[PDB]
């Protein structure tokens, strides 16, 4: 689909189970998801930006509006649930202008 | 142009006779660029994210990898130039996947 950005650009995700909405953010690395639990080992991590502790996993399965993708994810105190680039790129997402 | 999402999406900008780089983020609503002085009035404003104390100015005009916008530009201490979905969407950008 093509999104025009007069609103957040904000999608359905299904991980672990749940159903969850998120931001498609070309200025994120990496994709950080509010607290939920995940399978595997985990490592602490430490994120920047302008405004946090959190925890890092790894080959986790993330269906992004109807697409699958395999990647890291970022679990911590985040005030909202942030696709990345690194799932961006696997879902083919190109920014366009 | 279309880009693709393997590397930061930055962009060379033009702004009050200064050139800089920027990121083109789809996860946030407003522009906030380094310290630099522009025309106008400037209001306080505090904005918010994962990890700020910002002057607002508005009707100011930027250029984004050579297409005019005219809006309004938040100047902070932020770590990075972020052009937001306030002057993307003036400059046609969209999403697509
Ligand atoms: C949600 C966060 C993961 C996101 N941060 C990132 O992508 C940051 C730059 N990268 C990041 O945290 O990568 C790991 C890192 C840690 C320490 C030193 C070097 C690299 C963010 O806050 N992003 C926003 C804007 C932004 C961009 C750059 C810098 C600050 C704020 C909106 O796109
Ligand atoms: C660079 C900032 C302006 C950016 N923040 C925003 O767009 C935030 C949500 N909006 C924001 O600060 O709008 C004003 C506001 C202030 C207080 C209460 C309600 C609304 C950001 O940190 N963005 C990142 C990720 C993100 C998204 C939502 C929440 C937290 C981090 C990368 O896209």
């Amino acid at each position: 689909p093509q999104i025009t950005l007069w609103k957040r650009p904000l999608v359905t995700i299904k991980i672990g189970g749940q159903l969850k909405e998120a931001l498609l953010d070309t200025g994120a690395d990496d994709t950080v998801l509010e607290e939920m639990n995940l399978p595997g080992r985990w490592k602490p991590k430490i994120i920047g930006g302008i405004g946090i502790k959190v925890r890092q996993y790894d080959q986790i399965l993330i269906e992004i509006c109807g697409h699958k993708a395999i990647g890291t994810v970022l679990v911590g105190p985040t005030p909202a649930n942030i696709i990345g680039r690194n799932l961006l790129t696997q879902i083919g997402c190109t920014l366009n202008f």
